[PDB]
């Protein structure tokens, strides 16, 4: 089964990112983080497309689905911690600002929960 993935940002894209957003981040660090996010997305949808601790993950996934979330691909901050070596902390969030800026993902909120939908 095919699963949507977020592409690396390009150098020109990186170059165009407003300097302040970039700050500490190098080009490679950003795409390093994209790599981990895709890993989190992949892992989630394999589970969804799967026929036991993994299976209470499945229900949390269902539970998070929204009118606005549709048949779209998404993850939430807990997914990072669950599937990757990334920490969903402060730098992850600076990074998020870049990912959003480059239209790589969007933030969906509702039910007191922030979902990250793959653009």
């Amino acid at each position: 089964m095919s699963i949507k993935e977020m592409p690396f940002i390009t150098c020109d894209e990186f170059n165009g990112v407003p300097s302040y957003m970039k700050s500490r981040l190098t080009y490679n660090q950003i795409n390093d983080v994209i790599k981990e996010i895709n890993k989190a997305v992949i892992s989630k949808y394999k589970i969804l497309h799967q026929p036991s601790v993994t299976r209470n993950l499945y229900h949390r996934f269902i539970d998070e689905e929204t009118k606005d979330t549709k048949g779209r691909y998404f993850i939430v901050e807990a997914d990072i911690k669950e599937f990757t070596t990334l920490k969903a902390d402060k730098k992850f969030h600076v990074l998020l600002n870049i990912l959003r800026h480059c239209r790589r993902l969007s933030e969906v909120r509702g039910g007191g929960l922030t979902r990250y939908v793959i653009t």
